[PDB]
Protein backbone atom coordinates (compact mmCIF):
# COMPACT_ATOMS: atom_id res chain seq x y z
CA UNK A 1 0.00 0.00 0.00
CA UNK A 2 0.38 3.84 -0.56
CA UNK A 3 -0.70 3.15 -4.10
CA UNK A 4 -4.44 3.83 -4.02
CA UNK A 5 -6.90 0.29 -4.24
CA UNK A 6 -9.70 1.88 -6.53
CA UNK A 7 -8.76 4.09 -9.51
CA UNK A 8 -11.68 5.35 -11.10
CA UNK A 9 -10.82 6.52 -14.23
CA UNK A 10 -13.81 7.74 -16.60
CA UNK A 11 -17.68 8.44 -16.64
CA UNK A 12 -20.01 8.38 -19.47
CA UNK A 13 -23.35 9.56 -20.29
CA UNK A 14 -24.79 6.70 -22.18
CA UNK A 15 -27.39 7.81 -24.71
CA UNK A 16 -27.90 6.71 -28.13
CA UNK A 17 -29.74 9.75 -29.41
CA UNK A 18 -26.82 11.96 -28.55
CA UNK A 19 -25.16 13.25 -31.21
CA UNK A 20 -21.56 12.79 -29.74
CA UNK A 21 -19.83 10.93 -26.76
CA UNK A 22 -20.24 12.48 -23.55
CA UNK A 23 -17.29 11.38 -21.79
CA UNK A 24 -15.15 12.67 -18.66
CA UNK A 25 -11.61 11.22 -18.28
CA UNK A 26 -11.25 11.40 -14.50
CA UNK A 27 -7.20 11.10 -14.42
CA UNK A 28 -6.27 13.98 -14.78
CA UNK A 29 -7.12 17.73 -13.37
CA UNK A 30 -10.65 17.75 -12.46
CA UNK A 31 -11.29 21.18 -11.83
CA UNK A 32 -11.82 21.94 -16.10
CA UNK A 33 -15.08 20.19 -15.69
CA UNK A 34 -16.58 22.58 -13.37
CA UNK A 35 -17.01 25.59 -16.26
CA UNK A 36 -18.03 22.75 -18.95
CA UNK A 37 -21.23 21.00 -19.31
CA UNK A 38 -22.94 18.43 -21.47
CA UNK A 39 -26.77 19.25 -23.25
CA UNK A 40 -29.01 16.76 -23.08
CA UNK A 41 -32.16 16.46 -24.64
CA UNK A 42 -35.15 17.32 -22.21
CA UNK A 43 -36.56 13.99 -21.34
CA UNK A 44 -34.34 11.64 -22.97
CA UNK A 45 -33.36 8.31 -20.97
CA UNK A 46 -29.45 7.63 -19.82
CA UNK A 47 -27.78 5.65 -18.03
CA UNK A 48 -24.75 6.82 -16.64
CA UNK A 49 -21.26 4.11 -16.63
CA UNK A 50 -18.01 4.98 -14.24
CA UNK A 51 -14.95 3.23 -15.40
CA UNK A 52 -12.43 2.02 -12.70
CA UNK A 53 -9.88 -0.41 -11.61
CA UNK A 54 -9.21 -2.39 -8.42
CA UNK A 55 -6.08 -2.95 -7.60
CA UNK A 56 -4.86 -4.73 -4.14
CA UNK A 57 -7.53 -6.35 -2.39
CA UNK A 58 -10.99 -6.86 -2.93
CA UNK A 59 -13.59 -4.23 -2.01
CA UNK A 60 -17.05 -4.73 -1.43
CA UNK A 61 -19.90 -2.26 -0.68
CA UNK A 62 -19.14 0.09 -3.09
CA UNK A 63 -21.39 3.06 -3.90
CA UNK A 64 -21.89 5.77 -6.27
CA UNK A 65 -23.70 8.81 -4.59
CA UNK A 66 -24.79 11.49 -6.98
CA UNK A 67 -25.94 14.82 -5.82
CA UNK A 68 -28.08 16.97 -8.42
CA UNK A 69 -28.16 20.64 -7.72
CA UNK A 70 -30.81 23.18 -9.07
CA UNK A 71 -29.87 27.15 -9.33
CA UNK A 72 -28.33 26.72 -5.58
CA UNK A 73 -31.21 25.97 -3.90
CA UNK A 74 -33.23 22.38 -4.67
CA UNK A 75 -31.33 19.41 -4.39
CA UNK A 76 -31.86 15.52 -5.24
CA UNK A 77 -29.44 13.01 -4.40
CA UNK A 78 -29.06 9.25 -5.80
CA UNK A 79 -27.08 6.41 -4.39
CA UNK A 80 -26.22 3.15 -6.09
CA UNK A 81 -25.41 0.07 -5.21
CA UNK A 82 -22.33 -0.94 -7.27
CA UNK A 83 -21.15 -3.98 -6.05
CA UNK A 84 -17.87 -6.29 -4.96
CA UNK A 85 -14.92 -5.98 -7.15
CA UNK A 86 -12.02 -8.52 -6.99
CA UNK A 87 -8.49 -7.34 -8.04
CA UNK A 88 -7.62 -7.40 -11.52
CA UNK A 89 -5.70 -6.29 -14.46
CA UNK A 90 -8.72 -5.05 -16.44
CA UNK A 91 -11.47 -2.37 -16.27
CA UNK A 92 -14.62 -2.47 -14.56
CA UNK A 93 -17.64 -0.55 -16.06
CA UNK A 94 -20.40 0.15 -13.61
CA UNK A 95 -23.34 1.38 -15.29
CA UNK A 96 -26.66 2.94 -13.12
CA UNK A 97 -30.33 2.07 -14.19
CA UNK A 98 -31.73 4.14 -16.49
CA UNK A 99 -32.31 8.05 -15.56
CA UNK A 100 -35.06 10.49 -17.58
CA UNK A 101 -33.28 13.90 -18.05
CA UNK A 102 -35.76 16.40 -16.85
CA UNK A 103 -38.94 17.12 -18.77
CA UNK A 104 -40.50 20.42 -19.65
CA UNK A 105 -40.14 23.92 -20.29
CA UNK A 106 -39.56 25.07 -16.80
CA UNK A 107 -37.02 21.67 -16.36
CA UNK A 108 -34.69 23.35 -19.15
CA UNK A 109 -31.05 24.63 -17.98
CA UNK A 110 -28.17 24.14 -15.94
CA UNK A 111 -27.70 21.34 -12.83
CA UNK A 112 -24.87 20.80 -10.91
CA UNK A 113 -24.01 17.37 -10.06
CA UNK A 114 -21.81 16.21 -7.22
CA UNK A 115 -20.19 12.58 -7.81
CA UNK A 116 -18.89 10.20 -5.22
CA UNK A 117 -17.61 7.01 -5.72
CA UNK A 118 -17.03 5.53 -2.29
CA UNK A 119 -18.26 2.38 -0.22
CA UNK A 120 -19.14 1.14 3.27
CA UNK A 121 -15.95 2.04 5.16
CA UNK A 122 -16.48 5.91 3.66
CA UNK A 123 -13.27 5.60 1.39
CA UNK A 124 -13.17 8.86 -0.76
CA UNK A 125 -12.37 6.67 -3.73
CA UNK A 126 -13.10 9.40 -6.18
CA UNK A 127 -14.97 13.20 -5.97
CA UNK A 128 -15.94 15.13 -8.65
CA UNK A 129 -18.01 17.79 -10.00
CA UNK A 130 -19.93 17.96 -13.77
CA UNK A 131 -22.73 19.76 -14.89
CA UNK A 132 -25.53 19.05 -17.29
CA UNK A 133 -27.59 21.45 -19.31
CA UNK A 134 -30.90 20.49 -20.30
CA UNK A 135 -32.38 21.51 -23.50
CA UNK A 136 -35.61 21.59 -25.75
CA UNK A 137 -33.44 19.85 -28.65
CA UNK A 138 -30.21 18.37 -28.88
LI1 LIG B 1 -20.96 15.28 0.25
Amino acid sequence: AMVPNVVVTGLTLVCSSAPGPLELDLTGDLESFKKQSFVLKEGVEYRIKISFRVNREIVSGMKYIQHTYRTGVTIDTTDYMVGSYGPRAEEYEFLTPVEEAPKGMLARGSYSIKSRFTDDDKTDHLSWEWNLTIKKDW
